[PDB]
């Protein structure tokens, strides 16, 4: 049933936003000891759990993009498009909510300490605790192109994971291996823009930041042209052009 | 047979904590380097080990919550219940006596450097070798909500992860899985509670600490509420609630 | 069709040279955090990824060294030798390509800020983001013999694992432990060599930095003997070695 | 054949040297960055490709301790004891030889620098590279005994992870899971003694370090009483004991 697969893309969506956004929690506001592997490889392994608890029931989207590509290229049906998109960017958002509800006095007393105005452009670095930011040294085209890139390969390589007709079928290894390759594309690309490539991964999380204190920068990044766009769109484009790369110079060839 | 069973809960519940203290110990008095993740995973990976060692005989609870829940909404036979609990906190109580056992020298030559009255306020570090304790910047029942929320995520995903009715069977993979969970809810959450989430795993080492000098600050952790309780109903509550979600949100649309 | 293998040896070898020249920018020009065995851990899972995605296709060499051996002795057809090195070679140099495109600025403002002159002997350290140098203590003859050893072992490993005459068959599994196997090679031996154990993951990088800017020294490494011929015929020889020795030791006891 | 047999665990006692001895080397001589848990697994995956490597013509014992313990336990053939544990010995020291071999220059450059004379009592600490020295806060006994427990568990864990007759058969994934195991063994309870857990492991490294000019302390640590009988007689002790409790308290319920 429909309703059904909301739900659990809903939970899905925001179980892999507990763990990512948990992580990072700990690493920004609470001191722990985390070097770029290991916050990336946490999010993927978090997000192949999210896989594995609801695979069976949704096909476990939990992303906006993948569930446009999976529209155009693999005849997922249109209707069920928006209702699966509203419940990722819902799931990720009320997950933001709960890490926030968790590390709750660690935040403000961290802010304290440091003397960090809660939505001044000084704040966005904890607001990078929940979404993504681009890296001090590039510009909106120059993120816009990495989180296009790095979705394409997300959604070719996920569709090949799962191709039972390419080479031995993966089976229950699958979920684990799509984890394993978001954190390698985590790892080699996180420093240049956080690689949201999951539009609901990183609107909602920013909408409740905007929410909570963090005010405008939540959504702009504190740049000229707001940044929220890039993970926004970027994703979605990189998505589609995956997906068609993959039944072209792959798929064509099985 | 149930004798059979009950030395299972005990070895296996046992070797969780051998390897989960080992690397703490190894961390605190030994002066080895291990991040959030490094101290995460190597729990994570000994619960599966444990898992893999005990599921053929006891179906490896190896936790009361989890005994608890599977009581409740398992069929598990209510007769086995408290002598698998009585079990696992025997596993763990000893575990940790063996582990104390085996650094006994470091932790004494510690203590001197540093200067440490063990059974003083500040000793409770050191008794965080053991079991957990409280973040500093977090209350009680911010404490109980962490090890509530997390014990009802690793209930709910044990339930996905061993249920062959929910996409593509995992096979001799469910146990290591497991671990890759429990790593994960201990990366990102653990700055908190030390992520307990299992009453014999808290409790049996913390009488063990009690017992062996620490006193009673290893049942309060320097607190107005004897800490204690905490990882011993959070836990339980959690996975009730966890197991309950699961049935109710993901099993009734397989 | 031997255009299809031609297209997936491009694309495979491509990818898993944008995870592993992409984590070394983040670490060298980025700032990262990234250990020894991290950054060989995300190279192998990296190269992993990029053999689920073209075994069904072309059987994933995506190694010159590799195709070579199997012509030798796994009757590979030598029709498509030529081939599939011009593809490996000319991916290579691609990722190399589009991941300095997506760090471009990072490079720059490091070059600046650090004053280093690229071109330089200084630079060679920064050309290291995209292919091997030799560690300062060693000879070019040493560097040889560390490529010959571990692309012998890469070679020899890698028949084994894909052997399904010997022991339990791998299945899906195999891809996977091909990278772990790869991220153990560069953990306990890169500090010597930089483990190119690869033809063309070596050679096309150094084509890109060539004319990238690094001039001459990204193919010398500033030594006297040109250092790229070690990572070009050393590999070589060493697949040829484990092939023969995994076949003559191992095979034909099985 | 017998013959056969003796040369697979050459190769592969030698090959988990060769990854193990690697990765140290790095750590001590070359600056790598390794935390406990890296170096841990590191070793640990090594041991799993060496098993893949030899499963299918010898059984992959790899471990004298291991050997002793399957004749008496596992109607393992007397006649093939001895000659597999010459096999093992042999394997163990020309790894060793050869990974000395690749680093020669960085050991000598290290001792130069850091005014190191090979031999003296200080220099246990490089010596260390090879094979396993106790920690400087415990004694013979205390060493013993956790060579002792360490390997009973090891041995445990291997039947139970190889025993179709315990839970979902592991097929293929079992010699993963115990490279998996020996990682959290050495992460765990490697600050105490460097887990040897390996008569072979331990002895022919020590062999090859007292040729190689650190004479006799390689044998002794510099202690009192000859610290090379530990690593030799701990593990035989603690794998019998570890074979014996499984049959008892895990197979005789199965
Ligand atoms: C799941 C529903 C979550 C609703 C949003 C709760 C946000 C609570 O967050 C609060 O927001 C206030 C206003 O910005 C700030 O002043 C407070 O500092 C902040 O704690
Ligand atoms: C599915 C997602 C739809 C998003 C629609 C655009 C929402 C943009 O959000 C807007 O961003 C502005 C940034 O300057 C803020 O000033 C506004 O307050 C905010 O509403
Ligand atoms: C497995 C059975 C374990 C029984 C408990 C052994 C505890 C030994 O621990 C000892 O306890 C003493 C009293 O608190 C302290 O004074 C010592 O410092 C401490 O080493
Ligand atoms: C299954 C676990 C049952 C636990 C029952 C409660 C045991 C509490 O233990 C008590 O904690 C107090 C904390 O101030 C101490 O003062 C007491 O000495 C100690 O016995
Ligand atoms: C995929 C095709 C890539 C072609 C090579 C593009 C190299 C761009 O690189 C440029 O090269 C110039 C000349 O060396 C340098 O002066 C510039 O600093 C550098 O950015
Ligand atoms: C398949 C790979 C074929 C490589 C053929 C040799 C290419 C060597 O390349 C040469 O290296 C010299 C190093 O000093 C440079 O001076 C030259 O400019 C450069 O062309
Ligand atoms: C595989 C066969 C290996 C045989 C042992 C080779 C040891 C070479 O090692 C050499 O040993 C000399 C004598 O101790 C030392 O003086 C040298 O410094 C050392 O390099
Ligand atoms: C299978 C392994 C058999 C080992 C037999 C004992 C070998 C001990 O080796 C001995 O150790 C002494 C330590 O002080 C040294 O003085 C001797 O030179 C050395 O031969
Ligand atoms: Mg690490
Ligand atoms: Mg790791």
């Amino acid at each position: 049933t429909l309703k059904g697969q909301c739900i659990a893309e809903f939970l899905g969506t925001g179980l892999l936003i507990f763990f990512g956004v948990g992580c990072v929690a700990a690493l920004k506001v609470a001191g722990a000891s985390f070097g770029q592997w290991e916050i990336s490889v946490i999010f993927g392994l978090g997000v192949a759990m999210a896989i594995y608890l609801t695979a069976g029931v949704s096909g476990a989207h939990l992303n906006p993009a993948v569930t446009i590509a999976l529209w155009l290229f693999a005849c997922f049906d249109k209707r069920k498009v928006i209702p699966f998109i509203v419940s990722q960017v819902a799931g990720a958002f009320c997950a933001a909510a709960l890490v926030y509800g968790l590390y709750y006095n660690l935040f403000f007393d961290f802010e304290q300490t440091h003397h960090i105005v809660r939505g001044s452009v000084e704040s966005v670095d904890l607001a990078g605790t929940f979404s993504t930011y681009p890296n001090p040294h590039i510009n909106f085209v120059q993120a816009f192109a990495v989180e296009m890139v790095i979705t394409a390969i997300l959604m070719g390589l996920i569709l090949a994971l799962t191709d039972d007709g390419n080479g031995v079928p993966r089976g229950p290894l699958a979920p684990l291996l799509i984890g394993l390759l978001i954190a390698v594309i985590g790892a080699s690309m996180g420093p240049l823009t956080g690689t949201a490539m999951n539009p609901a991964r990183d609107f909602g999380p920013k909408v409740f930041a905007w929410l909570a204190g963090w005010g405008n920068v939540a959504f702009t990044g504190g740049r000229d042209i707001p940044y929220f766009l890039v993970p926004l769109f970027g994703p979605i484009v990189g998505a589609i052009v995956g997906a068609f790369a993959y039944r072209k110079l792959i798929g064509r060839h099985l």
